[PDB]
């Protein structure tokens, strides 16, 4: 089972925000990057905060070294497949998450599903192809591979989709800007929603400015 580490709302518990760490990070990782960086822990009056840990696997950019990566990926470039197998099997996994979240009260429609860098890329799988019925979808200096599995979904589908909250750091040398950019007019082309954001003298890393502005966002997605 996903060890994780949850940041409880002050108040009654309404609403869930799960959001998903980088590349080689854990959940309680995360959260205390995100505390340095609002100088205070990131909290809301009614929405508990879930973060995930990726269990230990293989990566292939690391030469099959062990990392806390939510899937595999071939190389770092979006010019090439998506590892389909190994986000398929994190969905499930992830799915079973939400599930434990709707067990407990939460309605799909009160649940925000979100991540930085890979657990961006992890929450537009989730998302777009298996759980449309989110309140919204939020991806910090991430992208999808040309091809994704997410576009076929997309293509295939005729409902409403759930929002994307994007944020992107301009000189990101990890994730391109023109890799975020480009997931960003396929996902808008394709029918969703979406809000990009352009961060200058940003690389990759979380800003206060970006993080302020995301939290009022998921205040517009799930009010009190
Ligand atoms: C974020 O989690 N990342 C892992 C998947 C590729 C994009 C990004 C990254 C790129 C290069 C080096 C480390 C992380």
């Amino acid at each position: 089972v996903l060890q994780r580490c949850i940041v409880s709302p002050a108040g009654r518990h309404s609403a869930s925000l799960i959001f998903l760490h980088g590349s080689g990070d854990s959940g309680q990782g995360l959260r205390m990057w995100i505390k340095q960086v609002l100088n205070q822990d990131l909290t809301f009056q009614h929405i508990k905060i879930i973060y995930p840990t990726a269990p230990p696997r293989s990566y292939t950019p690391m030469k099959g070294g062990i990392s806390n990566v939510w899937f595999d990926r071939f190389k770092i470039t979006n010019d090439c497949p998506e590892h389909l197998e190994s986000i398929d099997v994190m969905c499930q996994v992830l799915t079973d998450l939400i599930d434990e979240e709707v067990k407990s009260g939460i309605k799909k429609n009160r649940i925000l599903i979100g991540g930085f860098s890979m657990g961006g890329c992890m929450a537009m799988h989730l998302a777009y192809r298996n759980h449309q019925d989110v309140a919204g979808v939020f991806a910090l200096s991430s992208f999808l591979n040309k091809a994704s599995a997410v576009y076929q979904a997309l293509q295939k589908s005729n409902g409403v989709l759930p929002e994307l909250f994007q944020c992107h750091g301009t000189a990101d040398e990890l994730v391109l800007h023109s890799w975020a950019e480009e997931t960003n007019s396929m996902l808008k082309s394709l029918g969703v929603t979406t809000k990009f954001h352009s961060f200058p003298n940003v690389y990759h890393e979380l800003s206060k400015t970006e993080l302020d502005i995301l939290k009022l966002w998921i205040l517009t997605k799930l009010p009190g």
